[PDB]
């Protein structure tokens, strides 16, 4: 098992998928990344199942950190979006709770790129609105890493699955009679 | 307990709330109800408790969840109901946007049978399905299409302000 494998495999990251470690070994996509989680090195080691190295536990946690990071930014790469494609097709992020959109699948998205400032968010592509997981085991992980541009790319890749918009809307009525507004 | 108290304090209930059975009382209220619900007045007598064929309940719950779709129409349900609103009874907006607006019970159709009941946003003005799936089975047409309206049409400090903020898609800072 890998550490990446074991992480995306724990309760409450579903949302998550397997960043091809190709991706990790090229420094130029980690740009800045280290100056923004602690003990960098460590944490990048121990995502790459590399040499550890008395509570090594707030390690994995910056490893986490890291990792997630790295996630926002494998996604906006088509096989990012290609695995994110997969998710999506499965169901795995959940479906608009708004009744009109007919459970249209959505997809993962942060309000922010920046680190610990929102937790990750859905979006549906019928809708084009955000919503709050209903899930809680999904009420501790960053939109960060997941970003604000990843919905968008993936379908300014593959336009093919935006859906049609709602052929049928809300309209309040008290006895029949269409109440407006 | 009362068959009505047995019933609202059912797992899945939760939206329901304790019709006076004084409105139950006055015949007038059930107009046409009767050529709705199998074996009414054996069900009848079953809500108000009065003295496999265990059907004859099946229909005491679409009874009285007609009878209840019209009771939070009149001044008493609305109050029952704006207290089960207030205590966030009936969950809250799943829109970001709209920050946790409690929401209400409301049916897509009046007609038994037609859809499950949704829940109504008073900020968002739209519907959504419930997200616990202990909800999935209560008729919509047992809470009504006017119901949220009438309410707020009653109780108009209750109405929320509009949301300050809105979903702003943008690919890297820039708005898109
Ligand atoms: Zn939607
Ligand atoms: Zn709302």
């Amino acid at each position: 098992v890998s550490w990446i494998s074991w992480f995306c495999g724990l309760r409450g990251n579903e949302f998550f998928c397997e960043v091809d470690e190709d991706y990790i070994q090229d420094k130029f996509n980690l740009t800045g990344l280290n100056e923004q989680v602690p003990h960098y090195r460590q944490a990048l080691d121990m995502i790459l199942d590399l040499e550890p190295d008395n509570q090594s536990d707030l390690i994995e946690q910056a490893a986490e950190m890291l990792y997630g990071l790295i996630h926002a930014r494998y996604i906006l790469t088509n096989r990012g979006i290609a695995q994110m494609l997969e998710k999506y097709q499965q169901g795995d992020f959940g479906y608009c709770p708004r009744v009109y959109c007919e459970n249209q699948p959505m997809l993962p998205i942060g309000l922010s790129d920046i680190p610990g400032e929102a937790m990750v968010k859905l979006y549906c592509p019928k809708c084009m609105d955000v919503y709050t997981p209903k899930s809680s085991r999904h009420h501790h992980t960053d939109g960060a890493y997941f970003g604000t541009g990843f919905p968008h790319m993936l379908f300014m890749v593959h336009p093919e699955y935006r859906p049609k918009r709602p052929a049928n809307q809300f309209v309040p009525r008290l006895y029949g009679f269409k109440i407006h507004p």
